[PDB]
């Protein structure tokens, strides 16, 4: 059906990543968090302590939309507010901390199986490998 | 990166970072963000549609949406409507920024997307991509 058709990669990202999501949320809900949840705890994971203009940067969202995601975040109990040393800090408590690992587990696994579904071991590594080639 | 083993997903991820980061780049000269681009385009497509709808067709929060509609609506891009059953649609200066604005940055896009990637390396991606929507 797509393969009559000439579609920009640009288009193919956003559809494939549209998939992806929807795949997240589908996977995430017997732990009670969305996908958006989950790229903001993940984001923060790894920065381990992060502006929320920082954070506005590297997800590329609103800032105004953050603040409330934020705002959800700390009332559930898994990200906390500080003042850094000059501006404040976003940080995972414990509970965000946890819900980010059992996030990662549930969820590695039956997205790999899913997105490649129709596709050869090889043909798998040939789009990985492409994938990667965009990015430099 | 080409000594590691990256998820697909998180690949996916991350050239839809990339993707986000040069649109709004390349959208700039026209004073409007890549998120303002996309929900422009969103209500494009389908001419007329429910925020309810356009909340699932996006994916992305229910009341950062009405928001975002609010500054469209201001932008002079957007406009509410009762629908026979409320409805958001573009206006005529919606409709030609989306335009201007697609135009503007198709052409960058691919070139820098694609710059380090052969003609056929291009079309092997796009082949393979397409293999992962079904």
């Amino acid at each position: 059906d797509l393969f009559n058709e000439i579609i920009p990669l640009g288009r193919l990202i956003h559809m494939v990543n549209q998939k992806k999501d929807r795949l997240l949320n589908e996977y995430l809900s017997p732990l009670d968090i969305t996908a958006a949840q989950f790229k903001v705890l993940s984001s923060i994971r790894s920065a381990a302590s992060i502006t929320p203009v920082e954070l506005k940067k590297v997800l590329s969202v609103d800032l105004g939309a953050l603040t409330r995601m934020l705002d959800r975040l700390v009332c559930k109990g898994w990200v906390e507010r500080l003042p850094n040393p000059n501006g404040v800090l976003v940080k995972l408590t414990t509970g965000g901390a946890a819900i980010s690992e059992q996030s990662h587990q549930l969820v590695g696994q039956d997205l790999h199986q899913e997105l490649t579904k129709n596709l050869t071991a090889d043909e798998v590594a040939t789009l990985e490998y492409l994938l990667k080639k965009v990015l430099p």
